[PDB]
């Protein structure tokens, strides 16, 4: 099973891999400048353009294993090779992997099509497994049959749907048949031995492996849209309660190690750093009924305050154990 | 399988093409100039244009994989060519892709019918995939077969309708018969051997065969109409909660490619900015409801600060924590 | 399978193509005069007779692909070829589609039956399919499979409903036979050979087919009564909510069409604004329940502004992100 | 069955392995320095290495049954056999397992490749089972057959998915066959002893053995993601009550041994102290209702101070049988 032709067969493939991308970059992304000199005009561009070859690199990542983002600066195309010092960035283009030749870490340089492009301006992000002791994408042999499985079924129903139903006839003695079956509704013969029988298929066997393939899919993955086959939601809203689903974690983790790739160059090559925002965001009614009860908790403070006599160790003392004071 | 001829054939295909283009711009835009010189009626026709050329950009990225939508300037024909620096545009008109000749990103120019138009003048909206390293529609060969299978299941039924219960009758001795039958409803022969059998079709692989489909059809893509059999509403009203639907976040996500991809040439050459409506529409009754608990907020707030002591620096630290304020 | 002898045939065609015109215009329309000159009742006897042509152009639109309407002046008969710079109306009369010839977009005239009308007098609803570059109608060669299939079930059951039960009756040695049967209830024979046998048919293949036909109905259409079978609501009442149903944004961009072909000949030539009724009408209970909450806020904003000590930036801040002031 | 191999064909596997480690680190950890001289910048970039290592030695310790992390200092590769009695340092990288020489716990030094490196810069983690005096992984025998069981049921559906309804046909008299049931429908044979069957399999079996093997992998682990097939939560939230979930104990446990491996030897010969974060965290509105309890406990207490006689022995006694004062 080859997992380059099954993305371009399957749609169901197609989304189980760039699923997780979108959720990463829903929510935006946070762009600041250590030196605080940028424009917030310019500053803002960059992020739109690091949003765009992010969504790429995490692709790339689910599919490959590794993913490569270059920083385009004001310099030539043979200055790449060089390492860069300190410099504003211009903006982000994703690498294909195909392109790109990386020998491993031992090394500080990649090809790319030939031009030599220094590690410093690249941000990687790569998935090692140090039990395979190898780059190694999101899904497995095991996955990919589950896949295919899936997609047979349905090659096969075509296979039998025209012929589903037939007549077997045999008669030794034998347009015209059809021609009385027509209008007349009877069909009629002279032979004592004929004989007449419908020929059926069935479709237990397609219903029943469905139901196993399903079961399959969902303890092989965490992503609910790919489980549910569509049917359940992200997940990914505010209950308030600390209790978060799985894929919120799936996904918080993601956004960490992608955060580690690129503040390890941005900060201390470039002087930027970028931020993943919230991904529980709250609605407009959530915040006013949040800034209610922290009003009430406030009120109730100073009420208690007011009217005790307790003494200031005492008072001290229940500041360090209260969450918001 | 062609998805042309899928296109002629089926409704259910068409539909699920054109829903989300028609969701998209179901709410509006909104157009502003930023040099805040062009009249209001003036710019409300453009919007109107634009929004009929948006519709069928859509629809043509949908299905072919791009969408082109020429800006009219007050210019000849053979002016196309010529780059634009600033000028604001006479109205919109989408472009026929089976007409429009282009050689790729490397090039600044698309041949239209052999009329030569620079990109500048042009909103592309494009779907490509960097895994393939090509431009896709939608759509998968995997989708197309669901498709067919679910329109060959009633093909097959009309196959075999007329003929579903039929007589078969063995007399090797042998109008009539059926005027007889008509008028007594008795049957009668004379020979001993003579026979007389219903044959009948059965449903059960068809109705087994729907049931898959359908669960094919809901794993294969995100559009509730298309998923539910029209069965299902689209999910994008006012829960109050920040828990959207998986539909909102597909919608969400087209709308800002577009928004790019118009934003890139207006603001730029034509010094105009479009924005999409807000997906979620509240009615008069939720706007009231919300009015009244912001109110009751301000009041708190304000009974608050008038019966307490807090210090400076403790008002003030409240201040950011809170959301309203 | 033709649309015009299924459109003859069968009822439940001809409700699917009248029902969407029919609820377009079901809350009436609103008619305005630019130039504040027109007296109300001659206006609204043009509003009558505007809603009439409507019906019949909504109903050729769905059908053929395209309506016509023409807009009647104190002209003579050859008077229609020339060009109209500004007039007030006489009435509206809709054009039989059978009876128009258009050579297309190109050309600014058509001709009915041979009188040359020009298109500035004419109000055109077309639905134009770029994919498809023709205009098509609201149905395919699929729907009307469907339509016919569930016709031909009920054709079915006539041609086997008298014979449904009958007796086959074998003896070889053999009026008589039904007198005894009708009296005594016994049925007597001499011949050891003889054989009496029931034959029933089945109708588990027509009721299979009509679920299967009911589910593909519901998926190619978005008419609630249609898919139902007359057994849902049209869904267009007032929820308190935005979370509108899928038949009211079908609805809303079909109102939203027709406006756009009758004000872009109205207002420029004829000095006229048409206007359509909002789908959701409240209820006299409604309206009195809507006041009730409105005056509640406007109290509690008053009670808010004299007993409270806000700046005028603050109180200003809060004015703008208030929906009602 | 070998482990490795499993490993590398299923994803299952590979999760179940690597879900524990992701759940101990996912609210982060505590790094403090005894001397109080460490800045707190270059102390959190500690942080992030040694979270890094830690995730690595945590899956070595499941998989193999022992964990390495090498304490870096500012030294050189052949200063590594010499022990360390006080010094910051500089990161931390994890060891592979393969490469690790290790005689047992009577030596005091392992070779890495041939680097002698002393064991007072090694934080290990090994599961030693008394029983078997052997350090063991956290799978046995018997639960490697049931995860190759749980994959060779889809190897098997695969094998006979293609052919699972076929026709067995016998005629001794006896392309065409095809051609006349495609077009027409009908297979025709003249031999009378002719015969034609569809064959057809079973899930039965398949599907029986899927409930089997799902119950007995939910008895042999206590990770609610492995038994439910990512159905079930984590079960890590706040529900108000001492009674913890398994899975929680089950995480505490091994976070303790971890902060034991870990401050064994970084508080004697580094001056660091580790400390795993809770891993129930409270939500910002849990928070605010803890505080209003808390507060109203206060207002209580004070109350009943002020307004009572109690002698000073009887108000001291209450104070150690409440738990707040």
């Amino acid at each position: 099973i080859s997992s380059l032709e099954l993305y371009k067969y399957s749609i169901f493939f197609r989304n189980y891999i760039e699923n997780v991308a979108e959720d990463c970059l829903k929510n935006g992304l946070i762009l600041e400048s250590a030196a605080h000199n940028v424009s917030e005009v310019e500053l803002a561009r960059l992020k739109v353009q690091l949003k765009n070859a992010l969504l790429n690199c995490i692709i790339s990542y689910r599919f490959h294993g590794i993913g490569y983002v270059l920083v385009k600066t004001k310099d030539t195309l043979i200055d790449l090779e060089q390492p860069v010092n300190i410099e504003l960035p211009i903006g982000f283009e994703y690498l294909d992997y195909e392109y790109v030749r990386d020998l491993g870490v031992d090394f500080d340089h990649i090809t790319y099509k030939a031009v030599k492009i220094h590690k410093s301006r690249l941000i990687i992000y790569e998935n090692f497994d140090y039990i395979l002791k190898r780059y190694v994408p999101c899904y497995t042999e095991s996955f990919l049959l589950d896949i295919y499985l899936f997609e047979k079924i349905y090659v096969e129903i075509e296979r039998r749907i025209e012929n589903h139903n037939f007549l077997f006839y045999k008669d030794e003695s034998l347009a015209r048949l059809k021609s009385n079956l027509n209008n007349e509704g009877m069909f009629y013969t002279a032979t004592p031995s004929a004989s007449l029988e419908v020929i059926k298929y069935d479709l237990s066997y397609l219903k029943e492996a469905l139901a196993l393939i399903k079961a399959k899919i969902g303890a092989d993955t965490k992503e609910p849209l790919t489980r549910s086959f569509n049917e359940q939601a992200k997940g990914l809203g505010n209950d308030g309660k600390g209790d978060r689903s799985n894929y919120y974690d799936f996904l918080k983790g993601v956004q960490e190690q992608v955060e580690n790739s690129c503040n390890l160059k941005l900060t201390k090559y470039f002087g930027l750093d970028m931020k993943f925002n919230s991904l529980i965001m709250l609605s407009e009614e959530q915040k006013v009924e949040r800034d209610i009860k922290l009003i009430e908790l406030y009120s109730k403070y100073n009420q208690l305050i007011q009217s005790s006599s307790f003494n200031n160790e005492e008072l001290a003392m229940l500041k360090e154990k209260l969450f918001s004071f």
